């Protein structure tokens, strides 16, 4: 029993980890068979960033100029190509540590493991979830660009975010590994305005679910709710609207736990409308909503 | 900007992870250069449980009793000895993947990630503290017996725990690497008393100062305090009373932010005595002591 947030274990993609230089700016990059993928900001200065001319700036770079060092060796470029706001350095060596890997784009309310780095060294690795908006609050250091976003599959990594930036509001933007921007954000020093986030309810209802199975019963009560009358509590919190696809996916937990799913909603419902009253749920004084209903399933059943 | 419960990268741990299987007990071994660790109840059935003499038991064991298994190749086993509540199976091969590493005893207070893992895979990895009374609040399930709690710098592992058991009250309770158990906990299936826990204090005001840091600020107050006077708050908080030793520590984290230690104890005082007001602090709705003051500098500055 114990409930955390869990990341998936760093090992597979911390063989991927690179360096990756152009003129003065230093980020990280994702090596991946015989490509380096990093943002295509490594090839402006802080006078490109303002309105940068991506197309214009990268014509005066040749593959030489692009310093890409796994470790310590240094890896030779042989090809580079922009794709979205990422770019793709064909390197001559194949990296032997390559894991089976795919690149997806994640859906808001998904979560996934960030490995942080800095130097092409990974620093720390952590639990996140895309939020509704498609920012995430996640830790990141200047230096941090490249570090990537993953969820991994018994053997297979699926790569779904690349860090590009911090907003001014302090969280953070980023591109799946096809490099398009997940929400409104481009690449470069204006204000941009992250939408309206919303709590991720279903998520919410999950990690409500896990604190059962962990002995936290305490918010349960005698109510139940309808999908309308609780929809209705979610609009006035700021909770995502709960549909019959999310009662379906909470199934299991539903089933493991004995305690039908509209029944925990009006769980829920009653710790919007009064709050915790000072007590707390699996560990904290708030409602969490970065656990997918898969995640506590993993983390309650021991998926390696 | 930003801040997570991060935990260290978790490959060089993931690349000494095995399975020990003895008679019909299957859990987690830690394969450091010619050596296996793991706990020693691997030798129990739930019949030896509740008072094992794990001398006898032992002894009906030979070296081809204990099969070792790494990923899928099978490790001979050519010694095994008992020291404290681990087993030390000497293997006939060194392990290629064996980094630098370092068994330490950390302290009360002190945090460190674990690499949960089942049947020697790993499944996650998560931030810890060790609480004040020797226990974690971790995320264990059967067969997570054998995973290990870590610090790395730079290159160097410092294994600092093993995990043993779950006590009836949902917490683990563990060893050092040479199987000496964090607090008055036994390996045996009885009712365990874990002594009265308090709260890390020098973390909460590391972790308060990480808030200022990244922008929350909302907490700082016109006040000040002296070290007897936020004391007594402390006591009457089950805080753990504040030495000049953690007024030291704090320094580098008084000079970033130019608050003073007893000036940041002040906002302390208050929060404990008034509450959060339903406002939060990174995120949180409580004070957060799992976070030392050398884990705020490392994740505000980015050391790999
Ligand atoms: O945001 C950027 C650079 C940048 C500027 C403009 C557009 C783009 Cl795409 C990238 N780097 C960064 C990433 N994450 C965190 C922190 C930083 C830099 C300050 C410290 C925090
Ligand atoms: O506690 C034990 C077995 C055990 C029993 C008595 C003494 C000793 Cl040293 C070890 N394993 C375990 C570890 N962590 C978590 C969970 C479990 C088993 C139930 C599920 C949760």
């Amino acid at each position: 029993s114990g409930f955390r947030k869990m990341a998936f274990p760093s090992g597979k993609v911390e063989g991927c980890m690179v360096q990756v230089t152009c003129g003065t700016t230093t980020l990280n990059g994702l090596w991946l068979d015989d490509v380096v993928y990093c943002p295509r900001h490594v090839i402006c200065t802080s006078e490109d960033m303002l309105n940068p001319n991506y197309e214009d700036l990268l014509i005066r770079k040749s593959n030489h100029n692009f310093l890409v060092q796994a470790g310590n060796v240094q890896l030779r470029v042989i090809g580079h190509s922009m794709q979205n706001c990422v770019l793709k350095l064909k390197v001559d060596t194949a990296n032997p540590k390559t894991p089976k890997y795919k690149f997806v784009r994640i859906q808001p309310g998904q979560t996934f493991s960030v490995l942080a780095c800095y130097n092409g060294s990974p620093s720390g690795v952590y639990q996140c979830a895309m939020r509704p908006n498609f920012t995430i609050k996640g830790s990141f250091l200047n230096g941090s660009c490249g570090s990537v976003g993953f969820n991994i599959d018994y053997d297979c990594v699926s790569f779904c975010y690349m860090h590009h930036m911090e907003l001014p509001t302090g969280v953070h933007a980023g591109t799946d590994l096809e490099g398009n921007f997940y929400g409104p954000f481009v690449d470069r020093q204006t204000a941009q305005a992250a939408g309206t986030d919303t709590t991720i309810t279903v998520n919410v209802l999950a990690w409500l679910y896990a604190a059962v199975i962990n002995g936290d019963r305490w918010f349960l009560n005698r109510f139940t709710t309808t999908l309308n009358d609780f929809n209705l509590v979610a609009m006035k919190y700021n909770y995502e609207p709960l549909t019959q696809d999310h009662v379906d996916i909470l199934g299991p937990l539903s089933a493991q736990t004995g305690i039908a799913v509209l029944d925990m909603c009006a769980s829920l419902k009653e710790l919007l409308q009064n709050g915790m009253n000072g007590r707390t749920i699996l560990g904290s004084a708030l409602l969490e909503d970065e656990f997918t209903p898969f995640d506590v399933v993993r983390q309650c059943s021991g998926v390696t």
